[PDB]
């Protein structure tokens, strides 16, 4: 679970960095293409992913401070981060196609 926790922290950190980077790419698309509803949908999704990542970070913090972390909480965190990785990959593609 130590290895598990350490790995989830690195995954979370990489998702935060990728998601922040996509905010600058989206803003550049907004300057280039104007205020389309398509870009509005991508901004909303980027914001939601950042919100979810912030919430998960609080749960990771609690588990790190726990002297015997619940394996179920760890597994649930692992699943949620896996979902956000896919969602962030799909957004990376969509911004690259615009």
């Amino acid at each position: 679970s130590h290895m598990m926790l350490a790995a989830l922290k690195e995954k979370l950190a990489a998702l935060k960095e990728k998601n922040a980077a996509l905010k600058y790419k989206l803003a550049a698309l907004k300057e280039k293409l104007g205020l389309t509803p398509e870009l509005a949908a991508l901004e909303k999704e980027l914001a939601a992913t950042e919100k979810e990542l912030a919430a998960l970070e609080w749960e990771l913090a609690a588990l790190e401070a726990d002297p015997n972390p619940d394996p179920a909480k760890l597994a649930a965190l692992e699943k949620k981060l896996a979902a956000l990785e896919k969602k962030t990959a799909a957004l990376e593609y969509k911004l690259a196609a615009l």
